[PDB]
């Protein structure tokens, strides 16, 4: 083949630059980017309503926790309309965001939409336009984006159309954020449904992953200049065999070896309903593998970063300081394993050992 | 493999209902769709004024021509504004296009967007939401689409990415169509441009559409129900070695013969900047072509149909019936031209005889 | 793409003429290339000692029958060993053929293998020093030769591997016969082992056919100059449902026009374990089939040709013109059934009803 | 998809300890597999005579040399007919190797053959039997085996076609090895030929590994059991600019760490042509690139260790030890290139300075 460079030296040394400030040691993202329809059924379980205030305000109690969580968060993945909103002392939240040391990310996929001829299976829709909101997002503060895609485990899926042509989109998207200056973190989902066992889930990753690395690979896109957002390897949630913590972080650290080529800067997993405990648990195990593990190996969290926080703001204003203390403890926690350095052992309030599993078709 | 069956059999019998009226004997094709951008050039062409009210009255024009021109068209494809206007006497174009007999479509695309890492190369967007249009657009009776995806012949391309990409996008927008009771008109046109020579651009048309059919029948795309609008097999713009028609047929039907299986209901071609004249000299001699062609052979013309009627108008309202007569000539010929019927023999008034190329990058 | 044309304009004339002549109207081809161990088996059932020169005897019934057959035959695939023999009047198996209006055939492949981290599929073995035997079988009076792949319809079966390797091996074969001079059948059987239904029948061989087509076009064989051996649409051995022959028909021949080209020059069945009769009637309903067939729909049978023949010698000299008789009986139902003017209506002595299958593992 | 192990948790253990042994740190390889028709040509330039004798005589040199060369190399590649002979005190080579630390290796492959439909494209057999071979050699000592294929850079060259076919090829010998105890190296080697720059070799050899990782993966082959046998990314032969030895460090470990995941055991340079000290100091700079380098880096050389001992031996049996000195020599060297602990600095006699490229078309 024949190369007309995608990008020049300075685009490249700006991408692998944000893609590495992001997962420098200790840091791991925090997933705030759920659309409204799905935060309205956060809020709902804590009894409030879901109006835009309501939304603003639960965000703004994320964002401006006190600063044991600057060291431990590098990136803040949001939607669209969060960007745009304000903290009540005037600041646009992503220059909160940024004034704690943190990267502001965005969520441009437009949902996920069926395949026909499949057993359900989905790809995910979004294409359209996405170079000129990439730059404009790029101007509004925002430095890497986030795409989600959804894959099945089951009689017969992931089906090989389902594997390909998620792959491919997800190399599109890749491949249009880097000409835009955004670093696109890959989020290859498989969900957790299904009562497979810890090698069924980790067959299917590898053979996932390396449908991903060869279409990104097609595509002409710079590695140094994203992050992949997987699922850990664990059995299906319906599984009856029991699996220890080392089980499923050498499935997970000998899938990844496997697939991911090292110049991938980095991998910051998704927790997949686990609940904020056992999410910290599984990272710090990852983290303790005996294996060569040549890219950082961190969180990007949304529900296990969230549910003690929620639980304890109830939609109540004077609760706001039990609510940050909440999070800012999953932080700390998550910031320590993916060092390797986590201690369960009681310690801290002790964030929910509630699952958070919800299960992924409509619904 | 194992089926999950993408359509039932009544949609199935739908689709290739749809697809064989389009496409009966005598029968060809208006492209009546160019946005509002490309129409207004045509217009200045004309000294007229792009004004909503000019582009309806041009459609009007095309499509009140006299009965001559019933058994000639199967279809129209319009451009979304059109498919919503009314003629003068009150009724909406597609009851004015299917009380004559023919059957209505629309465009669905969003237009190109560069392939980064390429010299140049193209995909197509539109297939954010593409399954909502097309209910809509069922609902406000049109039966068939249009995509159009863009190939170019150079040094190094197409590249093997390029058709790939453009092979898949085609494939995932026809299976949306058939699922909304659509019938996609596959369009992955090579560009004339360039300098190559008649049997460089057989080579690469054999090379795409091998990778069309294998992608379409990778989606699970159900062949009957679809159409295909290639490129004729020509010598580039620029080539100085002249070619005949019987070589220009030949090319072309040994090209199809050789990628394009014949539960494929039928080819519909584009003209390409073809004169109105020498764009009915060719269908005729590929439908003269003495090697089995297993499907119809007809016309998709956009201004191979208009630019004597285009002309005669000249934005007056009182050049009207010589502007109609004017395209029901070329209606005429191009009926005749794919039953392989056409006689040049002067006749006529004798449209157009000059090029319509336009060369196609910014542009 | 780039073109380095991989056959003149000779080459490719010389091709598309073997390839024409062995698929004339009203000829199919005798398969009398079981090697040394397969026909062992057969001639143990009629109590015969498997030497040398009873497997010679019995391809000389076979070559020498009457002039009946002449017409019937287009072509003749032998076993090396064969090739080089000759008939009690002294001339060579090859020289028999070529006198009674036929083309000589050899299978070049060398069986099977299993593939690795499969459910026990296979890919065919036979590339080593594939072009200096080609070069020296068509110096030897061989046009045409053979190379058999093997899928399986299972739960997982036929699997992704599978099916790319075996397409990818039968181009391979393909390129390097058509650069000697001999017309490569491309033999992609599905075996009918299992409970699978029709339409289940269908859809793997329409996936497994479209693989094979797009393997062809990427290693550049020229189509016309090639034939295809492919399993008719049946439902499996043990499926308890009960399809018609036209059912089996309609199937078959959907099947085809959905994946083959109109260029590829014909197509000559496998019987697959079907019995005489049965496998002459489901080749008149295909040829009956009311949908456009733009190939030749013939024969290319090994033990539907033979096995009233087989069981009428017994292994006995003085039987040799009864045994002869019931091959052109036999030889004669396929020539009209290729034509859909067989009679089935009691006739001829009526070779034999018993099934010929045999279970496709080891056996 | 769906598992069916290729291999057992003990077949995996045995692959990835022969493979670690083989790279373990501070060895290389020796690669003394040249065919008879290669040996030939060397033995040519001492003027001594190709007989069996000498080729006995000269592969006994290199391999019973004193025991400074036992840390040095943990593996020799042996061709077929040396496997079989015996030292002058009558013991098998495999036990001379064995004895001194070394794993026993064997050249399986039977060459190159052209790939019709490019310009001058190779692939390469051997797999016929394969199976069979691999079971005895393993019986007769041998632990790894080698495979080469050949990619050429030009002007439209490497095609898709030949990538995609070598690639293929390569994962099919690995599984076959895999299966029978064997650790297979795979060797896509792209040549030197040409006058391409430093890095179109480079964006050549990115495509090209990506292509033989994918395959590999959908082959189901082990990858912590096999080792890669790549060129370093160098500019072409004939080309005028000129790249220092960290521009090529640096290109060859950035190539390498876009593509070859960290599962894979070792990474064994071929030398492609470079004297002595250029491969040992390519070597030793790859070995000091600042970037994170997961597995080992590693020479795997057959001209780069044996010219000056080949020229110091002079087919004279009376300079034997001047010989293996001059092999120890540069043995010791790749040994600490390996380690990025090599000293230029004079040093030593100072192994050859002069090219051992040859051009490789037909030569």
């Amino acid at each position: 083949p024949y190369q007309y460079p995608a990008l020049t030296p300075e685009q490249k040394k700006e991408l692998s630059d944000i893609a590495h400030r992001i997962v420098a040691p200790g840091k791991g993202i925090l997933a705030a980017d759920e659309s409204t329809g799905s935060i309205a059924k956060r809020l709902q379980s804590i009894g409030t309503e879901n109006t835009e205030e309501n939304r603003r305000f639960y965000r703004q109690l994320l964002l401006t926790a006190d600063d044991r969580v600057n060291p431990c968060i590098g990136g803040v993945i949001l939607f669209h309309e969060t960007l745009y909103q304000k903290a009540d002392d005037g600041r646009p939240f992503p220059q909160v965001i940024k004034s704690k040391g943190g990267v502001v990310g965005i969520k441009v996929d437009k949902g996920v939409v069926p395949l026909a001829g499949t057993n359900g299976e989905t790809t995910t829709q979004g294409l359209d336009g996405l170079s000129e909101r990439c730059a404009q997002y790029k101007k509004d503060g925002a430095d890497f984006a986030k795409w989600r895609c959804v894959l099945k485990i089951g009689e017969h899926t992931p089906s090989a159309l389902a594997i390909m042509e998620n792959a491919n989109v997800l190399a599109r998207y890749a491949s249009i954020c880097q000409q835009n200056g955004i670093v696109p973190i890959v989020e290859p989902e498989i969900l957790p449904d299904g009562d497979h066992d810890l090698k069924r889930c980790q067959y299917v990753t590898e053979k996932v992953l390396a449908a991903v690395y060869k279409a990104l690979s097609d595509h002409h896109i710079y590695l140094e200049g994203t992050l992949l957002k997987p699922n850990m390897v664990t059995p299906g949630h319906a599984c009856t065999q029991k699996f220890s913590h080392e089980e499923i972080a050498m499935a997970t650290v000998t899938a990844l070896r496997r697939t991911v080529p090292p110049a991938v800067t980095g991998i910051t997993f998704l927790s997949g309903g686990q609940s904020e405990e056992e999410a910290s648990i599984n990272l710090n195990a990852i983290n303790k593998c005996p294996l060569l593990k040549p890219w950082a190996l961190t969180f990007s969290y949304g529900r296990a970063l969230q549910a003690s926080a929620l639980k304890a703001w109830g939609g109540k204003k004077e609760n706001l300081k039990a609510a940050q203390e909440e999070y800012v403890k999953r932080a700390l926690a998550n910031s320590l394993a993916c060092q390797g350095k986590y201690t369960p052992s009681g310690q801290a309030g002790a964030a929910a050992s509630e699952s958070l599993f919800v299960s992924n078709h409509a619904y």
